């Protein structure tokens, strides 16, 4: 942040002798000095260069042209306008949030003048910058307190040790610097809830609109265990949507709960749709409550919205059909339904506090905004107990945070307040609608097949598109209207392989291939398998890393209309075995692939094994209990007709749970186990696409072996 | 590291033209030239600069004073020692870890010389480090993987927001990149134990002298109910110590188990002792079955060891007495009990397998070490089943792991491998050691009183000074042989005030006054209270921390024994009331407040109600369910004989827990109510030593209120 | 105040070179480096030269021949004194008012030196200073406080008229930034007796021995008119 612009050249002397002057004052403090063109070059110096704290310009001459873009973009940007005699200000000035400091054109005063920028520009910094973060920048410069946690103290053992000179060189001098614990008086205890870490709360929940928000430093994973055990007694019954998280099946098998699975739709590509309107009646849940031993009254209900492809719900209908109390939203996806009018009422933030009912929220940070990893929220909109709640924040938070994360946590709700933060939420939605329309210009105009985005046929808007019953697009029978939204940043590229109906083709290329293909260039799919392609327009996506991505995506075109090699195409893929990949052509591995999928038949034995539920027998709870003991065993998969399993089932493709720990396979859920065993037959032939099951151990003869319990 | 040494001038210049052309191509490289004088002279290139990879001698002047030094510090360190024509080995350089690279004396060759060392010493970094740590640094000058998380993917966007700009620029640029998930191929990942982590927890568990270890990433408050919940199942049996911590206290509050207190010794000082011998039988803990309702046979034990103070038991007796499957060491305070004879048979990692047990260690690493925040570790020595404790510790650490913490974690065991790692281990203990007689050297000689180290009389040792029962110095009455040790890096200084026999004197200052005198100066106080000052001493804790500490302690005598004004000694408790401290002397102060601890009786009112214990009513997790129900509330602190309350009583001074949740304070209990009263009279009178206690609630009249449960 | 003394040469190159290193570092910050040479070179440079503020020199070579002749001339002097691995205190060093520092030998770490020594020299002019002198110093790098009297404001009106000119150039920038009448809010006012002004009064009588004192600004002529019209009534009687 030393970056000083200078417009308009006058061509006269006596105002451009002190900018001459000023131009070797202001390098004695380290200050870049720049010099734009014309009025469109001063805003191009802005958007893109972040870096900038100095506007010179005269205010005699463009008055009304740069007072309103500039208001527009940084309200607390300092501008150094120079006036004159007869200048004065206008009526169209009065609504704008703007810092303009007035000087003259005098000789030999610009060593004054260089004063007063750098101690402007000190206010700038310690306005934008949080409280809790002042303070760790301040105790690094001056604060010299000894004797405290940890042990290095900044980096003083690291020079003491050959090894360590090595870590501390890497990062930085202030890096270590700042790592401290409670162990500081003029910052309080992030446990205390005092100090700076209490203006910190009172400033993240006023900008994410929020009573009261904690600071989670283990990431979201931990952020739901805290919530789930604050409204599920021991004996009591939740509400936990089936397409949860890796954490989200643990809570279950930490509390003696009683959980109840809902029915999410899905389409045959793979992309999990949402909870229909009809499951949150109150015929629907006090059905499924006698049908189910042992379950009273639900208490607390888990949603997952959005998803893991990212599907926003309806809020404003689950906020008076869902009859819960604690209602939850594992909002791990969008750290962002807030900053833009296209999210309104989206969230359970957005609109106000419900009568006798409470909103839990953990929106991740670390996953797409900007901050150290192991950092989340949990956003609370309700009256709730604060000696209780307190409580169980410190049943997973140690007593020592690691400022580093916090002070980046705090961070990312400051880097999104205000006109400078709103240009990066709707800049990286308009940069993904420019990259929706860029696939459909290159499909048409192509000479053959092209990837396709999925989304509705007019894209002519910036919103998020709703979910009809009328269209072919989404592939969700019997879909519920207004209630299903789309993410413009969700860009899903369908690869050609199935038709509109649901059915299988003749010509196709798996979305297998393409995911090796692009990490020869430096990327690498988020979801891959069947035939999607979910990537992450975020914030980190800037106008480099869009333009990037649609060019890996024309090259593998060139090289497949061109029938290459694999060798000469795919190195990493040919390095696991030279042998089997000598003499194969790009071609005839991706048709040799599509007729295994036809002939197993993948689509049908996918849709139907997630739609029906295995026979849950016990609690996940009652499971964990007795695998303590010693009491599991190691059967093969075909079988296990019967038994109850002891591990969570997690195949690839796709990426949602199929078994919970606790369920049994009975004359039901026959599917499922087809489900299984049809993978470990297509992953075998080929090597690199070897069957992934998190779960099932792969042995010396092909067969997988689970964990069940014993009898 | 870039520090090379030019040791001895033989004065021909044959020899020392080869240097003058080596010391202009050193150069170009970045690496900076440094010549010693004498053989001392490089001796303290290496213990005080860790920075140095690169020693140049004549082989033919000191083949025997050099080769053996050396050796002794580190062992990997390249010798560059120039040999001549008739050159030979010694038969005593057999046995000893060098690395010396022969050279000669070629005029033009200095240019291949230099490249020959610049490949010793990347070879000296690709060996020192572990290969979790080179994997890191490695991916961020060659990685470019992008479309992976987290968001900000190398400090991306924060190149576009004007207030990241600050928070990118502070760490540096190497921070960032070097903070990815587990969205990475050739780094595994952390839950799948897999890769680069595979191999990373068999190199700890190495150094450490264990069979399996991992990284917890939320401190050591999240690694103890890792242990907890793997053999305690709902309904079972622990035995937890009194002296627990805040997070040993919500285990019990999670699990359905029925805990036994143990009955640990103390003096009158404030400093607690350890759990006598007589707690480990088979008669003992069978007879609290009994007594307590609802109890099994105890299949866990958790044992304080070192407690807050820092003393170590006996592991040898204990290992062999108690009766326990499941025997827990708590070691947050002591993660370097394997590199030094004088900890041999101390902790839980020392000696080799029980037969028919299991030990369990959580030794905190951002404690007394020098790695990041939030790492601790889980040591396991036994036979235990490796697919049912990996699913316990997915239960508290999130799918997406801060590896710039977990590649600290490693460091700190990597740090300390070696005769380099010793030299700060021992280090540290001869600082200490040497600071304890300092403050003998400093009584005897002054005129008038001095601080007093909690040590035997005898401390012409170099080990751990144990407890005997014929001395008076430790004041702990039916104490057991050779069960208690002293930690020599945790110094206690005893400030006067009360005499040898537990009883109060006339003359003594508290030790509330100096903690807040130490901080003026830059010095944090660890524990502090009744007439007690703990301090840590490290390994960061270098010969500048150590002597800065002794000058402090001379000035507080100084201050008061010339009777110096509150105002211009303690600036920062003048502020906090101008008016009440304006006529006061540091002499009033002192002695005010030790006449109201006579009067008030503080060492009796707190011995006698640590020892009794409050009957405890119900389970600890049963008095969490009560909370969650809205069945609390809000009385005095003088009406609560009878009631069972809800948080736990965790009052300053001293920093042990008083009345557990779920407890009753009947006509046994007495002695514990009245420490909480006398504490609310004591401080009240003066400011700022007001009553700090976790769990009483200042109202606006001077009573506090706790919270309890409903009738 | 920018002279930094480094007593003494060990004639070692662990400890010399830290010097060298440390001699381009504090140059930066416009630091004065001077070389005395033996005990008695050390003792001219604080009587004659009042502009020292930084001794470095070996604390096992010099631990009492040092401490007690610089104390009895100053009290809060820095002491950048650099320590060994054996070394410790002296009972006779209990009862001297010293400000030492402690140091290493440490390479590449003099750029973090440079930083311990700039702010414990700011500790120093913040210390030996009064609050009242200490604000008026601060207002003048910090203050931009507008619409106040006198109408000069820093020196403002002499920059406009061409002799002017010739009487803001003679005394200097900060000579006219430091006049300042009662219009600021973070110095009090001296009629009011409040802020500053305050625990001015009660230190200067500190420092005479007193219990209240007053600063007259127009010389001992007036102040004997203050007093006089205080203790004599109308047809009284004084001596
Ligand atoms: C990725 C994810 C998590 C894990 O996020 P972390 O911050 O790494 O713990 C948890 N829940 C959901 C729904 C996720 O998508
Ligand atoms: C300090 C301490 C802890 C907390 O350590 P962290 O690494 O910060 O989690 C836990 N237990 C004991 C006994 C401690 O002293
Ligand atoms: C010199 C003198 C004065 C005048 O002193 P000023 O501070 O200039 O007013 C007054 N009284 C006596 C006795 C003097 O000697």
């Amino acid at each position: 942040m030393n970056v000083i612009a200078i417009l308009n050249h006058m061509g006269v002397y006596f105002k451009e002798e002190p900018i001459r002057e000023l131009h070797r004052a202001l390098e004695r403090l380290n200050f870049q000095i720049v010099y734009p063109n014309d009025r469109d070059d001063l805003l191009k110096l802005i958007e893109n260069n972040a870096r900038l704290c100095g506007v010179i310009f005269d205010w005699d001459k463009y008055n009304l042209e740069l007072c309103e873009e500039i208001s527009k973009m940084n309200e607390n940007l300092p501008l150094y306008a120079f006036a004159n005699t007869y200048s004065t200000l206008d009526v169209s000035l009065n609504d704008l949030r703007l810092q303009i400091s007035f000087f003259e054109y005098a000789l030999g005063a610009a060593e004054d003048i260089a004063n007063k920028i750098k101690q402007t520009t000190d206010e700038y910094i310690n306005t934008i910058l949080p409280p809790l973060t002042k303070a760790l920048f301040k105790y690094v410069r001056e604060g010299k307190y000894t004797f405290c946690t940890p042990g290095h103290m900044g980096g003083t053992a690291f020079q003491k040790s050959p090894v360590g000179s090595l870590f501390y060189d890497f990062f930085g001098p202030n890096t270590m610097k700042s790592d401290i614990s409670i162990s500081v008086s003029e910052l309080g205890s992030l446990l205390d809830h005092s100090g700076p870490h209490k203006e910190a709360e009172q400033y993240i929940a006023r900008v994410f609109n929020a009573d009261r928000s904690y600071m989670v430093t283990n990431g979201t994973s931990t952020a739901n265990k805290i919530v789930g055990m604050y409204s599920a007694p021991a004996g009591s019954t939740i509400l936990i949507d089936r397409n949860c998280h890796k954490s989200l099946t643990h809570l279950m098998m930490m509390s003696d709960v009683t959980p109840i699975y809902f029915r999410p739709t899905r389409n045959a590509y793979g992309i999990l749709g949402g909870i229909p309107q009809s499951e949150f009646q109150h015929a629907t849940i006090a059905k499924r409550v006698k049908e189910t031993p042992n379950a009273t009254w639900p208490v607390h209900a888990v949603i997952t919205n959005s998803t893991y492809d990212g599907l926003l719900y309806n809020t404003d209908f689950i906020k008076k059909t869902l009859d819960v109390k604690s209602i939850h939203f594992d909002s791990a996806w969008v750290p962002y339904t807030n900053f833009s009018p296209i999210y309104e009422g989206k969230c359970g933030m957005s609109g106000g506090r419900v009568e006798g009912k409470v909103i839990y929220e953990t929106q991740s940070t670390h996953k797409l905004l900007a901050a150290f990893s192991q950092a989340s929220m949990i956003h609370v909109k309700g009256d709730v107990n604060e000696e209780t709640f307190n409580e169980a924040y410190m049943m997973h938070t140690t007593t020592s945070p690691h400022y580093g994360i916090v002070a980046s946590t705090e961070t990312a709700a400051a880097m999104m307040k205000g006109n400078a933060g709103k240009r990066l939420i709707n800049g990286s939605i308009e940069r993904a609608i420019k990259f929706r329309k860029e696939i459909k210009r290159l499909r048409t105009e192509s000479d053959g097949w092209f990837f396709d985005v999925w989304q509705p046929d007019h894209i002519d808007t910036t919103e998020c598109w709703p979910l009809r019953s009328d269209s072919t697009w989404h592939g969700f029978k019997n879909i519920d209207n207004e209630h299903m939204y789309l993410d413009p940043i969700k860009v899903t590229l369908l690869t050609p392989g199935m038709e509109k109906d649901g059915t299988m083709s003749d010509f196709g290329i798996p979305a297998s291939i393409v995911a090796k293909y692009l990490d020869e260039h430096g990327i690498v799919v988020e979801k891959t398998g069947p035939y999607n392609l979910l990537f992450l327009f975020s914030i980190g996506i800037d106008k480099t890393k869009a333009l990037s991505l649609l060019r890996a995506l024309t090259d593998f075109k060139r090289a497949f209309d061109l029938n290459l090699r694999v060798k000469n195409m795919l190195p990493s893929l040919y390095r696991e075995d030279p042998e089997f990949y000598e003499n194969m052509r790009i071609q005839e591995l991706a048709q040799n692939i599509h007729k295994l999928i036809v002939h197993h038949n993948l689509p049908d034995l996918m849709y139907r094994a997630f739609e029906v539920l295995p026979t849950m027998v016990m609690t996940p709870y009652a499971a964990f209990q007795k695998e303590l003991h010693g009491m599991t065993e190691e059967v093969y998969l075909d079988e296990m007709v019967g038994r109850i399993n002891a591990n969570m089932i997690l195949p690839y493709p796709p990426g949602v749970p199929l078994v919970m720990p606790g369920e049994m396979i009975t004359e039901e859920s026959r599917p499922v186990l087809e489900f299984l065993q049809m993978l470990c037959e297509i992953g075998a032939h080929y090597p690199g696409f070897e069957t992934d099951i998190h779960g099932a151990y792969r042995q010396a003869d092909g067969r997988y072996t689970v964990k069940v319990l014993k009898e």
